[PDB]
DNA sequence: ATATATATATATA
DNA sequence: TATATATATATAT
């Protein structure tokens, strides 16, 4: 484990106006909606760093279509890039509406993982996101998700996304814990991860090594699951206690069907399964159809991403099986309501600024994602690299 | 029989929503609705455990359509997370308003067993499902449905409700006029149970021994129809009446002394993952099956995750008109099982669309949660009690 | 000005 | 490929 300070150091923040500028944007939304056919109050002003919440307090009788319809002339007249109309604030009666500020600090990395919520965390899959709306960080958690789509038009951080996550991995967990399986695709994007003891092969490119590391990955999980079966244990948390207590016992454990010890939690990351469905076929989407829909208890999650929020890609057998989504600036409300069957994904900013879907029943929550860099991913790879030695199990392939 | 003390006892509830409280949202309400077009009074309020219903009596000429398009800006402003606008409340002139509470109360299956309409029941097969939309218990026979599919997605309390479905087997029935086949393609969850004298084998693993044992399945419904078609018995109630005329009366009888046939309720907790690995002659099977059985003897609980055309075709479609609809993500998926829609409105963790037999509208019951160590004390409850008593040729 | 009807557009059996 | 549903648009209110 590498400290943390070796990422790029926190710079300074400017933002967080002084509150005159504040009122005068409050009523220049109340003017210019006024000069549209609603009439609405500015309730309530939260600053962020990237947007501005605008809590309003929407009069008698006018709906919210009369306000989600017309946000783009409402971002055209108050000459900004573009303005997001949130249906529905939990537990208020206002509409919240978020305007993009002046100047766009980024979000550190650093500033992201020097949060208590990460620091103190239990598990050992975290994936630090980023920001809220106002600085508070977000920190999610692979193993209660349990798997995660990512899509997103170019420009706007996929990438850059993954990066963070795989960093959230790398952060806090040995190899003994959390072991990952890289599938890229490309050789662009992930090919800089080599040579770290966290890997079980080399960089996946071509796609029929895809295929043979997802079906490996069935064998793993069907391994464990009959393992799991053969010692009655529900969970892989409750195995690893159970395997610790016994080896700290004096009476370590056998082998089902040698001795036992703790498995780790496979982390497959995925960067273009649209180009991966493309070159293989209907195959590998029902294996992430299969994996999607057990692998829960055995430790294997997934990390997809696409470019494509298409039909063609995204298809229900995959929706209906991973409950918890990432939008990114996509095109349009089609690929919109693709990734995340309603709209709103298309109103963001790009360039690391997404829609968290949390698991099970929810309500988008807007994330900025964190600006991890090179400089910063070359020297935590270097640092693994020289904390230990490279592992790959050959029959993967 | 085992004791129902084995469970966890009925806490006091955090009975909340003082009538004040819900009379001050009630004339909320109807303010906030008559802001918008509509103009509105309540008639009654019924407080609930998870979705309280307000029911609304419209003015003269306004439809219930204005109040549908005007749902989420109600909800919006109403300061709760959602609503649903009941068209048609059966029986009254009203409309129910549907807000669901921020506490989601769980449901103990104490509170569902201790009804007066359970212990009070006759049957063999009962399903505590949970309680209502209004917090009164369903009971509801099994051998009325006469077969039951389960869908929803991962995480919206399947097996839970699968374990208490099971459980309100088990704490009624006796190993004579209950037994189980327990088809666990998973090999992870219902391998708890192993230990009963409700099972016909140890809990089938692989698909392959799986479809023996629905071969098996289907052979002893065949038999069963062919000793009542030499008896001339006109269902499997009848059969237990001509076991009535038998040694339960004092009267013994030949083997054309004829024993209890008894009621098998088959589960299975995946049966996607056996019609996509093994073919459609499974298929075959459970059509053969589901087609005929409900005088048989022989029943099925079908659990799955994928409520799609490539799992659940017109096949198993038609022949199983009584299901179970937990949380799915798509109304694709919804009018894949329900054949309408209002599934992927569920709130979760067992909350379900419990759809009946003849009447084709859902209703809506809310799934009673039954721990793990409930489910430890009631298998020690059987296995102190019963050796196994097999049919071990079944795979 | 705006709820309704309708022609067409995309997703699915 | 035929169709069920969904979305944008005259239209008359
Ligand atoms: N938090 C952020 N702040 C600023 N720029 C960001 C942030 N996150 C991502 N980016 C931008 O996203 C780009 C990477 O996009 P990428 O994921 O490579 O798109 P794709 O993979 O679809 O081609 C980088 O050039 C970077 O400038
Ligand atoms: N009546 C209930 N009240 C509250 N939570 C419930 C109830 N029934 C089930 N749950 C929740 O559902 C979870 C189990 O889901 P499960 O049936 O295992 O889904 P799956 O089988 O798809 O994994 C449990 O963690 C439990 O908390």
């Amino acid at each position: 484990l590498p400290p943390l300070s070796l990422l790029d150091p926190a710079e300074v923040k400017q933002k967080s106006y002084s509150p005159e500028s504040l009122e005068a944007m409050s009523r220049l939304l109340e003017i210019k909606l006024k000069e549209f056919g609603v009439e609405v109050s500015v309730d309530s002003v939260h600053p962020g760093p990237v947007i501005t919440r605008f809590e309003i307090q929407p009069a008698a009788g006018v709906k919210v279509s009369r306000i989600s319809n017309l946000a783009k002339d409402l971002a055209r007249s108050l000459a900004v890039i573009s303005v997001r109309v949130v249906e529905v604030i939990p537990g208020k009666t206002t509409v919240g509406i978020e305007i993009p500020n002046e100047d766009r600090q980024m979000v550190r990395f650093s500033e992201v993982l020097s949060s208590p919520e990460y620091d103190e965390h239990k598990s050992t899959v975290p994936l630090a996101l980023g920001h809220d709306i106002g600085g508070r960080p977000i920190i999610t958690d692979l193993a209660k998700m349990p798997h995660l789509l990512v899509a997103g038009t170019t420009g706007s951080g996929k990438s850059v996304g993954v990066n963070a996550m795989l960093l959230s991995i790398l952060f806090k967990s040995t190899p003994s814990e959390a072991r990952l399986i890289m599938i890229d695709p490309k050789m662009l994007e992930l090919s800089i991860y080599e040579g770290i003891p966290h890997l079980l092969c080399p960089v996946v490119t071509d796609m029929k090594e895809a295929a043979n590391a997802l079906r490996w990955s069935v064998a793993e999980m069907e391994r464990r699951y009959r393992l799991m079966a053969a010692m009655g244990v529900r969970n892989l948390a409750g195995f690893n206690r159970k395997v610790k207590d016994a080896e700290e016992a004096g009476t370590p454990l056998t082998d089902p069907l040698p001795q036992l010890s703790t498995l780790p939690t496979i982390v497959v990351v995925v960067d273009e399964f649209a180009d991966m469905m493309m070159i293989v076929g209907k195959k590998v989407e029902e294996l992430i159809a299969r994996i999607a829909q057990k692998a829960r208890a055995a430790g294997i999650h997934l990390i997809l991403a696409t470019q494509r929020p298409s039909v063609d890609v995204i298809t229900g057998l995959i929706k209906a099986n991973i409950p918890t989504r990432i939008a990114f600036q996509v095109s349009s409300k089609i690929d919109s309501r693709t990734i995340l069957d309603q709209g709103g994904a298309e109103q963001l900013l790009g360039h690391g600024d997404m829609l968290y879907l949390p698991p099970g029943t929810g309500l988008p929550i807007r994330v900025h994602g964190a600006f991890v860099s090179d400089d910063e991913v070359h020297r935590v790879v270097e640092a693994w690299k020289l904390r230990g030695a490279p592992d790959y199990i050959e029959d993967i392939l």
